Order: C-alpha cells, then sequence, then structure tokens
C-alpha cells in the first residue's frame, strides 16, 4: 500500500464525513456520486462506499461536457479542470441540489462547495460559504468545525 | 459522442497495442505500469492488463514527485501536471530504460514519447523522435500503423 493509495482512503474518509452533514430535500436511496475530470486520488470513491446509515453510495466517471451532471449527480467530485469547463460544469448544476467537492482548492472562492487540500501529513479542507448557501442542499454548520 | 467508460477500455487496448512494439534491454517477468498525476481515463489500466504473451502488467498510481519513478516503472502513464512536475517526472526517467505515454496529446513536445488524443469517434496518438531515441528503450517504426488507422474514419 503506497502513499497515493493511502492518501485515496483517508479522501473516502474525508468524503464520508462530510456527507454526514448534508441533506438533500429529497433523500435518495442511492447516493449517486460523480467524478468528473482528472483526478489523481478517487481510486476508493470509485470502489462504491456506504454510510453510517446504511445508504449506499454509488460512484461513476462523467464527462466533463456531460449536460446531465445536475440531475444525474447527488454529489460530484471535482478533478481537474480550465476556466470553460469549470463554468461549464456549474451551468449543470445551477438549479439542482448537489454536494461539490474538488480535489484541489488553493484558494476555493469560486465553483465548489469544499476543497480539499490532499497534500502534507493529513488532509485538510476549505469551504466555499457562498458556494454552499447557493448549493440547493442543506449543510449542518458543524461541518465548518472539521474544515480549515 | 463516446462515453468515459468506453474511452477508458479502448485506452486499455492502445496501451497494449503500443507495448508490443516495444522491447525493453532486459525483459521483466512482471511489466511494471505507473499511472502518475491525475487521469480521467485509466481505471481501465489499473485493474491489470494481460500482453498476448501473457505476460501480466501490473499498475498503480505513484506520486509526481517519487524520485525513484525510473526505478519503479516499466511503463508511465502520464496525466496532468504543471511545468515543474513535468520536470520532476522526466529528470527521474532519464538515464532508465522507461516508456512514457501521456493522457493528454500536449506533452509530445515536452518528454513524453507518445500522446493520447481521447476526444473523437476514436483513440489517436502521437510521438516524439527525441523522447524515443533517448528512453532506453526500442521501438519499433510499425507503431505508427496503430496510430495512423486509429486517425482513419
Ligand atoms: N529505435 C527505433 C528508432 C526509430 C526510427 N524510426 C522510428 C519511427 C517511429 C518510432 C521510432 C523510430 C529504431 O528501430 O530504429
Amino acid at each position: 500500500r503506497t502513499s497515493i493509495e493511502q492518501r485515496s482512503n483517508a479522501v473516502s474518509q474525508v468524503l464520508l464525513g462530510i456527507f454526514s452533514y448534508v441533506r438533500w430535500p429529497k433523500e435518495p436511496a442511492v447516493l449517486q456520486l460523480c467524478v468528473v475530470g482528472p483526478t489523481e486520488y478517487a481510486d476508493g470513491l470509485l470502489r462504491g462506499m456506504v454510510q453510517a446509515n446504511g445508504r449506499r453510495v454509488h460512484a461513476e466517471r462523467r464527462a466533463v461536457d456531460n449536460p446531465d451532471l445536475g440531475t444525474l449527480c447527488n454529489v460530484i467530485y471535482l478533478g481537474v479542470v480550465d476556466e470553460r469547463e469549470r463554468q461549464q460544469v456549474f451551468r449543470s448544476l445551477a438549479g439542482h441540489p448537489v454536494l461539490s467537492i474538488s480535489e484541489r482548492g488553493t484558494e476555493c472562492s469560486v465553483g465548489s462547495m469544499f476543497c480539499l487540500n490532499v497534500g502534507g501529513p493529513r488532509i485538510t479542507f476549505e469551504a466555499n460559504l457562498d458556494s454552499i448557501a447557493r448549493s440547493g442542499v442543506r449543510v449542518h454548520p458543524s461541518v465548518l468545525k472539521l474544515a480549515r
């Protein structure tokens, strides 16, 4: 088990944690997670997960230019995208109750609700309060006590 | 348009195709493939592959700044990296017998031997003579029969 695989497992754990503080308007039987864009640490998510409450997280890659990301995804995990592509992605998410998390987040002021920082001894993450308010989903404010 | 799963599966087969025009100075029992940097299309690769002679290809992700890539890897499948990370990777491979293939078709100017173009109806690729010559492996020129017939409607 090398440190990319170990960081990937940790990435899984962190997302599961974050999920426990989010609520969807109409809660689905299976939580759809979409991995979108190039990613380095998503191989654990893609093996599928299960929440403490029993609900299954089904994970799948989807293309950046997939117009239906808003209706196909409950959670999106966003990898490397350029400017045109990210506002392409979020145009598809606008109007829908979707939790968004990006694998890299140097500053996290535009785009995803949450931005991981996977480098370093432990995984940390930042929260985008605007994104969270315009999100469609409900975020228990306790989750901010879990961020940097 | 082609799906992410479809494209992933095809990348597997194009890599198997390329591997068959490549000879290593000391062929290993198990071909070691390393996926480095963020990738969209490597999930097929990472299941492990098998060559037509029955040699297994073992795949795993490694960190961009791992100093021993040239030692740990027979093959590098390279994802999205910045200017400095790319310099790090290809300096790590200098002097070792390593095949390098990029997921995207921009890295053929900067050190990758083959560069995939995953857009379109089929997967095409391009190659760089300079990078190939300094690679330490031997590549048969027929490998372009595979890019040409792929670039064909
Ligand atoms: N090592 C190769 C070098 C080479 C010549 N022409 C090529 C065309 C494509 C790829 C490699 C080559 C050889 O057998 O000579």
